[PDB]
RNA sequence: AGCACAGUCUUAACGAUGGAUGUCUUGGUUCCUACAGCGAUGAAGGCCGCAGCAAAAUGCGAUACGCAAUGAAAAUUGCAGUGACUGAAUCAUCAGAAUGCUGAAUGUAAACUACACCAAUUCCCUGGGAAUAGUGGUACUCCUACAGAAAA
């Protein structure tokens, strides 16, 4: 195995990878997204292209205290991802929507 | 209220169409003078992004029409905003910090954001306390050391 006298390259700056901010941008408030809130218990978010399904689940949980059981994804033509997030039964989508806007 | 035949051709006066002429020039062209390469510490070129409202060109790189520092030094604007009674609003300089995916492109591939193996990795206080599937390495040829094994 390698036993260098010293590493070739050493970084010392703050991390450059995407964290929870920059991985979720903002909720989408179109007239199709407002309908999902009441009769489907679903919220819609716009996300960075490089996000996974698991990434979005974790980031939404850490940002808004949201428990979810299903995420669906689609890449749009403006360079963004759209996420349809089903909220678990204990959560009511209306109160979560009111808590943030 | 009345009087000129119509067409065709000629000449004056006033207009239409068109963009010559004259004047202008932050642009070309030639000559003279000085200096001179960049790259595995990742170049030239290509793609993708960045502004409160933002298409092109110009400028920048997840700190993204700009940060820090140094010299000047009150304004900058379409609206909204931001600034002193001078590290602040703006201009210049530019040495610190930062610098996406690629490309000789170098783990294996490529009208794929496809697939491997090895080491888990990165922070904060001063041995604790946290976070994260995230980070780095692995082409070919060659030189100097070294390591053991093999033949003789
Ligand atoms: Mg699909
Ligand atoms: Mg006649
Ligand atoms: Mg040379
Ligand atoms: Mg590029
Ligand atoms: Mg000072
Ligand atoms: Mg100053
Ligand atoms: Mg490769
Ligand atoms: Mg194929
Ligand atoms: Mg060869």
């Amino acid at each position: 195995a390698r036993n260098p006298k010293c590493p070739r390259i050493v970084k010392s700056c703050h991390s450059k990878t995407l964290d929870k901010y920059g991985l979720i941008k903002y909720p989408l408030t179109s007239e199709k997204a407002m309908k999902k809130i009441e009769e489907i218990n679903t919220l819609v978010f716009m996300c960075d292209k490089r996000a996974n399904k698991k990434n979005i689940k974790k980031s939404v949980k850490n940002l808004f205290g949201i428990e979810c059981d299903k995420v669906n994804v689609l890449n749009t033509l403006n360079g963004d991802k759209k996420a349809y997030v089903r909220l678990s039964g204990e959560h009511d989508a209306l109160e979560v929507a009111n808590k943030i806007g």
